[PDB]
């Protein structure tokens, strides 16, 4: 039988039941003891409403604002007996607000996106800088800064960010072992940076590839994807955004960096979705990824930095997605930016319509002595359906790290604001692996540069294959 | 009751039996009298012997290379009892050379394609202006000042080049009366040049958008056509190429002209497949397509050139392809460029495993009082199937046009060297129309500038919409 972690003595609160929301409940129900009736789901859809009652569960139809969201979320937060749980999966809504709304009520908080309120987005007046997940990211910090210790509160813990947080620490011990680095496993921030300085990490790419299909052909003037379209066409249209390594020696004309923060990301004056990298992942070899930002890029760069005793950065990596989705979602992308607007209409795939493939997700650390070396899932939806409902293999990798950030939380009740780069990695892991498939580590020689110069004059740096200048698609 | 439109009197060559082979066969058999047994293909594959060994025809089975070319088809096509017809439809072959040999032995020609000896696309000797398609098509210009008049022989008639540049010209014709200019057309190039510069064309997106798709989803590690690959890669492959308006202001800084020649090209140096334009047609409106290095976007900018007294350009327009293949083929460009190497395999999609589509393909002339025009083509695969056998509707648009080709130089054998811009567009129209399925002409008032600027900067032209720099995607 499945393990049953903890119980839960007090509300659990769901804002929002999409594609995740879905996914989450059955394993919330699956490995923590509590009384049904103690749960609540919130979210404006009648779509939900419907699914929400055929589980027999608790439902408010309505739109969480800026306007109501305190007198909506604060009775059910404090409705006791014990701790409740607030489980953030929603879009439209801001993440900090909530998350602040929870500590200050003592209760605990899980998200998987820095979200803002409706209408950040798409506001003609902010600055490109300003509409950066850095900026978003920064509003956390300085309230982990205003507001030290106090409840729970995780940020950012689904797939990506989140798991792939975890990856890359398993990933560093693996790459140390197997280049026989000498020394005893890191324990705090400052000892992650300095192993990955020490191994001669110079990035990392979070390199995934989904292959999953569905029984139809894409329909035209309809954006398909696995998971969140609105979020992931929102995060597309964002400038591309990476953290930004100190191998780096070159940056392209439209590239920005920040006045203020942990000052570990730049980015492009261009949407991500729009941006392609050159990348890699097993399934696939070399491919084209999309460099759509990510929280994970900053946080990751940040905590593995390297800072001298005159607080100067010494060392950092380079991180950022690269992105190859379901080739639905990549003539979705084709088809959206070909036109200049959003679909008429979007879906997205589900466990019932999707005949085959895998989501796999995976850390590539490169610049070693081994060139380079990815480590992560690779979860097929046939695998999928024997262990989880309600999901397809995407979701299901985001769901069950929802399920473990919130195992370590009620752990960990009393850690104040944290990402999930601040959780004990291999507490994480062992509760998500019974839902990741296959996790593997592989070695490669393949390298930006491969095949490269072709038939065409090319501005490329022969020096150091990794660097930025040959990973960029112009 | 299909019209028999002209008597063979000599000997049929057919070089190559692939997609387009295939469709042109049963047309010649339909629409020409002659003895069976005058036909004969040449094509060195497997495949292609087992096919034509079905239909009861002469099939040698051989590569025609430089330095059997001279001694294989001169006896074939010189046996009698009169004038023989060569018909290429193959890659890998010298146009040029094959062409010659047949105005030297008194037999007509026509490809859809200046192609040249195997070696040439990829050598690595060549400068990126030596593999374009502007020089290959000025070795048949020169060709043809070297030797006047003669023996017809058509060059680049397919569907495009081919039958666009009689779109353009019946585009034209429609436009003017549209604005209630009556009287006589033009008859002359001259003519025709002066009424693009009257009517204020500014410049022509030859603007195709496939939607056939197959029974089975996109394989990974395949390319997937509707034509042919090896043809289409090479291309794609090229550097981009375009016929570039006088009354363009701006070009990239990696795009070059040419130093001799009709002065009509320039070329970027990228490959056209991995370049995108903004563009637009009926059925997918605006929509991305790919600036592929085609002959007719020269061909048609210098037909349509009007020079002043010193003999220097005071009007073209611009052209160029905006290339919107199918799905499949927009994965496999994915796949193709995102690894940097051609798939282990490739295939072309037959009419038995296409399940719904068509090809729609028109010229988009712009810049006058109108807009934007399109006219064109949108057969369906449907209708395809009830009218033609051994083909899509890609390959009936492509053999139709050689189909009304042949029957021009059959009336007209004594015209030189000539392009499809040199043919009687009415009497190609004529022939051609009953295997085009509908063809309209569209106003629409979208413009690159549609929707812009964004969120981001841009470096465009406000004042003129058309202008390449809003066109090309940056
Ligand atoms: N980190 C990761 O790996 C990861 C992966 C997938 C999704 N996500 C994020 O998780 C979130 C949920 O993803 P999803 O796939 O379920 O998205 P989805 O679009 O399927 O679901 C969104 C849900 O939020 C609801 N909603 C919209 N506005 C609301 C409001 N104002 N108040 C309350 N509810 C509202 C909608 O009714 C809908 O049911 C998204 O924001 C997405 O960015 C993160
Ligand atoms: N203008 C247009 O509208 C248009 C459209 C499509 C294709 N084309 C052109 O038509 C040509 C044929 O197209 P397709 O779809 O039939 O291509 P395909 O790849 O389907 O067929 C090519 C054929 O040429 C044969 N071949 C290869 N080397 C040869 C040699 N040395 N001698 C004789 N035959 C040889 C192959 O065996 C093959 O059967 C291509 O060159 C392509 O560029 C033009």
């Amino acid at each position: 039988d499945w393990p049953v972690y903890h119980r839960i003595d007090g509300p659990i609160v769901m804002i929002g039941f999409g594609s995740i929301g879905r996914g989450t409940l059955p394993l919330i129900e699956r490995h923590f003891a509590f009384d049904r009736s103690k749960l609540v789901v919130i979210d404006p859809s009648d779509e939900a409403r419907k699914l929400a009652e055929a589980r027999g569960v608790r439902f408010i139809q309505q739109a969480v604002t800026r306007d109501n969201y305190r007198e909506l979320l604060v009775p059910l937060l404090t409705a006791g007996p014990g701790q409740g749980f607030c489980v953030n999966l929603s879009v439209d809504t801001s993440s900090l607000d909530i998350m602040e709304l929870a500590r200050e009520n003592g209760a605990l908080y899980i998200d998987t996106v820095v979200e803002p309120w409706l209408g950040f987005y798409f506001d003609p007046d902010l600055k490109p800088e300003a509409r950066s997940n850095y900026a978003l990211r920064e509003t956390v910090l300085a309230a982990r800064r205003n507001k030290p210790g106090g409840t729970t509160a995780v940020s950012c813990c689904g797939a990506n960010p989140g798991m792939v947080s975890w990856f890359v620490k398993q990933a560093l011990v693996n790459l140390a072992a197997d280049l026989g680095v000498t020394g005893e496993e890191p324990t705090t921030r400052e000892e992650w940076a300095r192993l990955a300085m020490d191994l001669g990490v110079k990035g990392i790419h979070i390199a995934e590839r989904d292959t999953q299909r569905a029984s139809f052909p894409k329909p035209f003037d309809v954006f398909v994807n696995t998971e969140s379209v609105e979020g992931f066409v929102s995060e597309g249209l964002q400038p591309a955004e990476l953290g930004w390594g100190t191998f780096e020696r070159w940056m392209p004309d439209n590239a920005r960096g920040h006045d203020s923060g942990c000052g570990a990301g730049i980015y492009l004056l261009q949407p991500g979705a729009n941006t392609r990298v050159r990348s890699w992942t097993p399934t696939a070899m070399a491919q084209y990824g999309f460099l759509v930002t990510h929280n994970e890029s900053i946080s990751i760069a940040d905590f593995l930095t390297v800072r001298d005793a005159a607080g100067q950065a010494v060392y950092r990596p380079t991180c950022h997605y690269a992105y190859h989705p379901c080739n639905d979602a990549v003539l979705s992308l084709h088809e959206m930016f070909g036109s200049g607007k959003r679909q008429s209409d979007w879906r997205i795939l589900d466990e019932t319509e999707i005949v085959d493939g895998i989501d796999e997700l995976g850390v590539l650390l490169y610049g070693h002595g081994k060139n380079a070396y990815w480590y992560g899932s690779q979860l097929s939806i046939e695998e999928t359906r024997r262990i989880a409902p309600d999901q397809n293999a995407t979701g299901l990798q985001v769901s069950s790290a929802v399920l473990a950030g919130m195992v370590w939380a009620l752990e960990n009740p009393n850690a104040g604001i944290v990402e999930a780069d601040d959780l004990d990695f291999r507490r994480c892991l062992e509760v998500q692996t019974p839902y990741l498939g296959p996790v593997v580590g592989v070695y490669t020689d393949w390298t930006p540069l491969a095949g490269r110069p072709g038939l065409f004059p090319e501005d490329i740096d022969t020096s150091d294959p990794w660097q930025f200048r040959n990973v960029l698609v112009r």
